[PDB]
């Protein structure tokens, strides 16, 4: 009923930067040799897609944000093997093209044909899938969740689990990978090490559920709000620090307390003053510090090379260092195994239409994460 | 004839920064429990005893340099059970109690009781065995080389080949080492992989020659000076780049030449601007890039985080991330076995007397390495 023709559908358009998001009735033309097109079920909210808004992160406007959602498949287009209609998927922002150097590499995840770097807010094709009111409309990441209903490439997209809760699992494909995979797939925290967790957001509660699930026998939480350290003990961390107790600087305190400096130290703020700290505190012989993400308008951070003369590894990551299309359904599987639990970074669910309304919650104040619904 | 007894030699004594070296009598205390005397047979110069002279790298004044350098084991103290007597040894300048943190560690090298984070230049008991006319003379790393005899504590002594030729496994000690480790041990180069070298001195072609033990297919060297072409293609460089030659900046040449960024980029140069050059130029997906040294008076680097998030990773290490005890007897076998040759790296030997003529060499031009031999 609706497979191979034009769909009219619901979705948040960002005609503009600094502009709230215009509920519009959209066309979601049909998907062409391997594209699929999904129906959203869930979408959640992340900085990422208000940076947008702001100018920050630059990206053909107007646009169809978000890229942590999933739903299902409606229908799929020519050569389209990995899914088929009905299937519970996870659009993907960082694809997995499987032919890139980067897809071959047995490491790198961040896929050639990603759309992030030079964003063209296009498909693969180079065009796009939507129109509103005839005015062609943007992707986003190759994958516009904000839209009742999406096209994304097959390199794009992921098979997950039947039986996956849509309104949580959602959270795999940026939020909670980005964080679990910081320290599961890219730091690689081990069994008994000591890690320390700067910025205890969405992103952080992630990668501390990444050490517990590596092992660490301490996990410092370190973090301006003492609102924040429930969750994360809750979570997993066995301690956090309030920096703003101290005389003394933090990295200080965290040297003192690990003995010698953390096994991994993880900044999931975004800010360079504390990106440089969340390294000058990891023991300095072997300590790998992980800059889970970074603001899209950062300017340079003034360091000491001396740091990493003593031999301490630094490290960034797209997306957990995850192979998104491998992964995504590993990681959810795991989930469905009943190991880690989404529930705690949840902290609110809002009808789509409330989405402007969802970044208000982002924007200022404390939401760990929002899911939209549809 | 020796043994036991207090030895009178020459070295070289550095009573002020800034001053040539004095060949001083010196009086060379025996060795205690856990202490080893050695007769020095050769001592290369190195940029880090040059620094020592300069004040930046601040060590206790006035002092017996050298920390590259291979001899003959003359006394050992009580319960040496290492050495005995007669054995060819290279004295490291970064130890390995095998207690600490760092020893245990499975891949940190910096052991917690080496004496560069904070120098004291004396022996594990915070004393010296160095007297000039009754003035009591500090120790360097716990080496001090630039001396016909020295004592060194058994962390700090490394039992070599009997066939080991002393005047080319000196390099062992510092140079060499740390290039090869870089390459080898630390950055990890693997078959098949094009490696691109910041810098064409010694500790550079010892990085080429360790990403030729690695297998690197491609190994771009990179330096101002066109004269250092020669020796590193010989020595392994399949390639060498003067960014002089061009007009868009070198990081963008050897992404172009290397068609996305290379898989390994090494600095063995010390520059801050060139540091961060050598990381902006490896896959932005998985790319490595290794700070071989930095100079010891160095200061903020400027550098936009965006640079890691890729995935790009950036350590650094001190002695090639070996882990000097286990490792030196093994580089040794290695040159033994006729892998590597060292010959390369010699372009001076200068009798030890002529230790302030080697230092202008290294100061002023090109000496690859200048080996004093005693
Ligand atoms: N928003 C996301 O879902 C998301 C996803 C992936 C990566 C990231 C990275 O994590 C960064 C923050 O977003 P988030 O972690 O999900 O949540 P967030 O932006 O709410 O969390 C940042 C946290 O760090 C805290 N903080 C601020 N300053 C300091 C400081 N000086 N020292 C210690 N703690 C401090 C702050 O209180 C908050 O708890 C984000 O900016 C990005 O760089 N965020
Ligand atoms: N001196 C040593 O034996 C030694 C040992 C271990 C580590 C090191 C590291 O290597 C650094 C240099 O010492 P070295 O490599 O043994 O020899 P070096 O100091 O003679 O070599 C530095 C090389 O880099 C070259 N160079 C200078 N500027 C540039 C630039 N802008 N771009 C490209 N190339 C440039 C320069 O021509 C020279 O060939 C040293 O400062 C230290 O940081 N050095
Ligand atoms: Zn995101
Ligand atoms: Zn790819
Ligand atoms: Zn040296
Ligand atoms: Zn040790």
């Amino acid at each position: 009923s609706t497979a191979g023709k034009v769909i009219k559908c619901k979705a948040a358009v960002l005609w503009e930067e600094k502009k709230p998001f215009s509920i519009e009735e959209v066309e979601v033309a049909p998907p062409k040799a391997h594209e699929v097109r999904i129906k959203m079920v869930a979408t959640g909210i992340c900085r990422s897609d208000d940076h947008v808004v702001s100018g920050t992160l630059v990206t053909p406007l107007p646009v169809i944000a978000g890229h942590e959602a999933a739903g299902i498949v409606e229908s799929i287009g020519e050569g389209v093997t990995t899914v088929r209609p009905g299937d519970k998927v996870i659009p993907l922002w960082t694809p997995q093209c499987g032919k890139c150097r980067v897809c071959k590499h047995p490491e790198g995840n961040f896929c050639l044909k990603n759309d992030l770097s030079m964003p063209r807010g296009t498909m693969q094709d180079g065009t796009s899938r939507f129109t509103c009111r005839g005015k062609p409309i943007h992707h986003f990441l190759g994958t516009s969740t904000f839209s009742q209903y999406t096209v994304v490439d097959e390199i794009s997209v992921a098979k997950i689990d039947a039986a996956s809760p849509l309104e949580k699992v959602c959270l795999i494909g940026c939020g909670f990978s980005t964080g679990y995979g910081s320290a599961v797939k890219v730091a690689k925290v081990t069994q008994g090490s000591t890690c320390a967790v700067f910025g205890l957001g969405g992103a952080g509660l992630s990668v501390i559920m990444g050490c517990k699930a590596a092992g660490a026998a301490r996990i410092i939480g370190v973090d301006i709000n003492k609102d924040k350290f429930a969750k994360a003990k809750e979570v997993g961390a066995t301690e956090c620090v309030n920096p703003q107790d101290y005389k003394k600087p933090i990295q200080e305190v965290l040297t003192e307390m690990s003995n010698g400096g953390v096994d991994f130290s993880f900044e999931v703020i975004g800010r360079l003053d504390t990106m440089v700290t969340a390294l000058s505190c990891c023991q300095e012989a072997y300590g790998v510090s992980v800059i889970v993400g970074v603001p899209p308008d950062s300017q340079n951070l003034s360091m000491n090379p001396m740091l990493l003369l003593s031999g301490r590894t630094w490290k960034g990551a797209i997306f957990g260092g995850f192979k998104s299309k491998d992964s995504v359904p590993k990681l959810v599987a795991d989930f469905m195994a009943k190991k880690f639990a989404l529930d705690p970074l949840i902290t609110h669910v809002l009808p789509f239409e409330k989405i402007n309304e969802g970044f208000d919650l982002l924007r200022s104040g404390e939401s760990i994460r929002t899911i939209l619904t549809f």
